[PDB]
């Protein structure tokens, strides 16, 4: 599995990994780290077709707001799935996990 910490130790407002790769069966486990409140969300056009963005993604609405809050995703088609925090989005808390 891969870990990813939401929010860098120094309050950054990133994803930690940001880009990352793996393979059919990825587990991720993001968990709130600095600068929350954080969400995770993948929007239907920016993961690959076929894949409900309902099933691995936060809802926009919701957040994780406490230190070591987490969220897990599992992952099985292959492509890229872009995803990012709501909130910070407009801050460039984004990234990228290419499933090959
Ligand atoms: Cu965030």
């Amino acid at each position: 599995m891969i870990d990813v910490l939401l929010g860098a130790d120094d309050g950054s407002l990133a994803f930690v990994p940001s880009e990352f790769s793996c393979s059919p069966g990825c587990k991720i486990v993001f968990k709130n780290n600095a600068g929350f409140p954080h969400n995770i969300v993948f929007d239907e056009d920016s993961i690959p077709s076929g894949v409900d963005a309902s099933k691995i993604s936060m809802s926009e609405e919701d957040l994780l707001n406490a230190k070591g809050e987490t969220f897990e995703v599992a992952l099985s088609n292959k492509g890229e799935y872009s995803f990012y925090c709501s909130p910070h989005q407009g801050a460039g808390m984004v990234g990228k996990v290419t499933v090959n």
